[PDB]
């Protein structure tokens, strides 16, 4: 059937019926060509294939249209069987095997392209998607884990805030509220990591490009714990026009079980080395000036590189905001 699960590479923006908002956001991205963390969407049907398996369907929503909406105690009993019944019920097989394989298909490929252990056990993220709260696990490891937090994002459906505003609704809104996609994916495994201004913070230069960049995860930068390589490029070309490399001193890599980050020192010989070739900072270059025109305003992106198999870098795009001064004066 295949009806449970879709490959980002396969999701458009007008699958916004079967996949929700997050999701369809991801895939006109890819789309658009900008790289972000590959993966797969659990799609609506996998959560509404479930709840009418059974009479789950009529009981939870009993368990919301019951509630005493300003009532605290009320909500937190509700919530409380909700929640039980979406973690405990069994869930149908199709839906349970479509998942697992949708993942070991992701942790294959994976492990083949980082060219690392072909374990099944390659680290995840899974992030809920509504059809129009975040619930985000990071580091989910096994295809146990996948399904048990697959699990834990359709719960979230059912905290005391979102029982009380799905109470209120008519029938056929709670109903269509009640809808869920989930996000399933890769962590970074970054060898290089670092965000990008596609303006000057400083002065609001909107014709350069400022990257800094360190060994391993990008959360030694993201966090201020390491002395990051600084790159300065003029969009007109794009040119590189200035570099300033420090000694790299410390660097997050994934612990090697795959649930945590681990902080270590940066070997000598690695400390005082440019960690981005001039083809990287062209790659990366030409991704921050994609990203800006997609949204259209000046972007701080947080990027990652991985160096594959074969050799080839391949940069994701794991967040992006407007740059705040830009946005702050205006």
């Amino acid at each position: 059937m295949g009806k449970y699960t879709k490959k980002f590479n396969e999701v458009r923006s007008t699958d916004r019926p079967l996949v929700g908002g997050k999701c369809a956001s991801l895939g006109e991205m890819v789309q658009a060509g900008l790289p972000v963390p590959d993966g797969f969407a659990v799609t609506i049907d996998a959560y509404e294939d479930f709840r009418d398996d059974s009479d789950l369907r009529a009981e939870l929503r009993s368990l919301v249209f019951g509630v005493d909406p300003d009532s605290s105690k009320s909500l937190q009993d509700a919530h409380d069987q909700a929640v039980a019944l979406v973690l405990g019920r069994n869930l149908p097989a199709a839906i349970e095997d479509e998942i697992r394989e949708a993942y070991l298909t992701l942790s294959r490929e994976t492990a083949r392209r980082r060219g690392t252990g072909d374990t099944d056990r390659i680290p995840v993220a899974v992030r809920s998607s509504s059809v129009d709260q975040q619930e985000t696990y990071l580091w989910v490891v096994g295809a146990d884990d996948v399904i048990a937090k697959v699990r834990e994002c359709w719960a979230s459906l059912y905290t005391p805030q979102a029982i009380a505003y799905r109470a209120g609704m008519s029938e056929t809104d709670a109903a269509e509220a009640s809808k869920i996609s989930v996000a399933v994916q890769l962590m970074a495994d970054a060898d290089v990591a670092g965000v990008m201004f596609t303006v000057s913070p400083r002065t609001g230069d909107r014709s350069v490009i400022a990257i800094n960049a360190s060994w391993g995860l990008g959360q030694s930068v993201v966090s201020g714990e390491v002395t990051p390589d600084e790159y300065w490029l003029s969009k007109i070309g794009p040119t590189l026009t200035s570099s300033r490399i420090a000694s790299k001193e410390h660097e997050y890599v994934p612990a090697p079980d795959g649930t945590g980050v681990i902080f270590r020192e940066v070997e000598q010989a690695r400390r005082e080395v440019s960690c981005l070739s001039d083809s990287e900072l062209m790659q990366l270059a030409e991704i921050g000036l994609r990203v800006e025109e997609h949204y259209g305003c000046p972007q701080d992106i947080e990027w990652a590189l991985e160096h594959d198999s074969d050799g080839t870098s391949r940069v994701m795009l794991l967040q992006s905001r407007p740059e705040t001064n830009w946005k702050k004066r205006k």
